[PDB]
């Protein structure tokens, strides 16, 4: 399985464990983990974590052939586990192992990157605001299986809400207005 090969000591994820629109798992909903997790499980975060590191290192991304990332889903690496990886630099304003991150109060007001959003999954550009919540409040899951509740707002909102929708079959584009990709409809914050 993919799950048994990545968490091998020596194995580093690289750009070919990353599956690619088309692939049905993408559009498949996760299934969540059970606590206490395996040593996979914990192995795994940590493998996803080590390369979202490598993603952002000028020196070790070149040599392995990566894309910058500031998170990453399970469900790309063709695991259907509710597991993401966030990693989003200020060191880090942002550095967790997510186990069943889950949504649980999310403000009104919507928000959006303005330079859009790009997926490790989708190799092409799709422009557009992809249209997010401003806020969200996140109870997720540790290693340990201690729960923990976070409150998020700005580009770290965004980037969780994305890997969230990965571990539910949701793609960017999907939230992108079809009509007119760059409507700043109204309580739509662009950042
Ligand atoms: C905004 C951004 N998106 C990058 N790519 N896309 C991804 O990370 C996808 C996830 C992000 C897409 C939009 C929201 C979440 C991966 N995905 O598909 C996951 O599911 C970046 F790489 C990036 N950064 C900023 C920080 N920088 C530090 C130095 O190293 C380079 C790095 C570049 N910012
Ligand atoms: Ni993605």
């Amino acid at each position: 399985s993919a799950i048994e090969r990545i968490t091998k000591a020596a194995h580093l994820i690289d750009m070919n464990d990353i599956i690619r629109e088309g692939n049905p798992t993408l559009r498949t909903v996760a299934e969540e983990v059970t606590f206490p997790l395996s040593d996979q499980e914990i192995i795994l975060g940590e493998k996803m974590m080590q390369f979202l590191k490598h993603s952002q290192d000028p020196v070790m991304a070149e040599k392995m052939g990566l894309r910058g990332g500031v998170g990453l889903a399970a469900p790309q690496l063709d695991i259907s586990k509710r597991i993401i990886a966030v990693l989003v630099p200020n060191a880090y304003d942002l550095e967790a192992i997510m186990y069943n991150p889950k949504i649980v109060s999310h403000s009104v007001q919507d928000a959006a990157l303005g330079e859009g959003e790009g997926c490790l999954s989708v190799d092409r550009n799709v422009p557009g605001y992809v249209v997010r919540h401003a806020r969200v409040t996140v109870d997720y899951f540790d290693k340990d299986g201690e729960k923990h509740r976070i409150k998020l707002k700005g580009y770290n909102s965004i980037v969780v809400q994305h890997e969230i929708d990965h571990i539910n079959g949701i793609m960017f584009y999907d939230r992108i207005n079809e009509k007119d990709p760059f409507a700043v409809k109204d309580g739509l914050l662009i950042l």
